[PDB]
């Protein structure tokens, strides 16, 4: 029965195994009608059962958790809400925005009064850290965070984009109940340490990224191509000569999941929910976008699909040979 949902330590009621990611709601710092089809996506997506919501003080420089509470007061609700914490910003708008690390204790108590007021909440379910800062020992952050949580600010506590050491450093002064890495069929390197951290030490992992920029759709072909501004037009995977090995392992991976009648969309997050305890993060912008998550639930990968999925990878898609020898 447990295949679609998990539990957190330190919250009570099982979450979805997908979560719906917030980057695109109100990812824009300056609202408008817009906000109305966020809106409309949060709640498309409780419909589908989904009552875990991942968003960021940054997306939208508080305009995404602006969006969430809003969306959450408008409809009766059991969701819960994960936040994060520890990137600061200066700046009037979108143009000279500056964003930096910041995770001094002064600013992780000033940022979830923030959270708390634009997510209308009166307890952060889940509280993050973005991204470790370099400059204030994790060790002046979890205090601070677990101190809150005692004052009843927060309930549960997790990280994003530590290493196995700073979460051991976390873990000295503070419960760690979740972890945010990037996961995805054509991006693995968190396997190699942080799934099994989370193994060990029992935390659950909210996996971002599962579509790998939009390769794992099944809607780009040879013929795809992104503009200067966007990102993906200094990515490698989405340039000659790498981009056809990578659009040919998915055409592998689209007639596999074909044979379940899945589409390739739906199998790539799944294959993500099947490597450990793991939630998986699905972005949207319109209520549309939601639908698919259905396709994710009530199956599983058997082992035979897993291997046909590394078999494909190998075949297409071989790890570089380091440059040093290797006996």
């Amino acid at each position: 029965m447990a295949s679609d949902t998990i539990r957190i330590p330190g919250i009570d009621t099982p979450l979805s195994r997908v979560a719906l990611g917030t980057w695109a709601i109100g990812g824009w710092m300056w609202g408008g009608p817009d906000d109305d089809n966020g809106v409309r996506t949060i709640h498309a997506a409780l419909d589908e059962g989904i009552n875990l919501i991942d968003t960021a003080p940054v997306y939208g420089f508080g305009h995404s958790e602006e969006i969430v509470g809003r969306a959450l007061a408008e409809k009766p609700n059991k969701a819960h809400v994960a936040t994060k914490l520890g990137l600061h910003w200066v700046g009037e708008d979108e143009k000279n925005m500056k964003v930096f690390r910041d995770s001094r204790p002064a600013r992780i108590r000033k940022e979830v009064e923030d959270s708390l007021r634009r997510l209308r909440v009166e307890t952060i379910d889940l509280e993050q850290i973005h991204w470790p800062d370099d400059k204030t020992p994790i060790d002046e952050s979890a205090r601070e965070l677990q101190k809150l949580h005692q004052d009843g600010k927060i309930r549960a506590l997790g990280v994003s984009n530590f290493s196995p050491e700073q979460m051991d450093i976390f873990r000295e002064v503070a419960p760690l109940a979740t972890i945010q890495p990037p996961l995805n069929l054509f991006e693995r390197t968190i396997e190699k340490d942080i799934l099994p951290y989370a193994e060990k030490h029992n935390a659950v992992v909210l996996a971002y990224g599962a579509l790998c920029r939009g390769l794992l759709t099944g809607k780009m072909n040879r013929d795809t191509t992104f503009p200067k501004d966007d990102l993906r037009s200094n990515d490698p995977k989405f340039q000659k000569p790498n981009f056809e090995k990578y659009l040919a392992a998915m055409d592998e991976f689209e007639k596999l999941a074909e044979k379940r009648g899945k589409s390739v969309m739906a199998f790539a997050v799944r294959w993500v929910l099947d490597q450990g305890p793991v939630i998986a993060l699905w972005g949207a912008r319109k209520p549309g976008q939601v639908s698919g998550v259905k396709d994710v639930f009530g199956w599983s990968l058997t082992d035979e699909e897993k291997k046909a999925v590394d078999d494909i990878l190998a075949r297409h898609v071989p790890n570089p040979i380091d440059p040093t020898f290797m006996a």
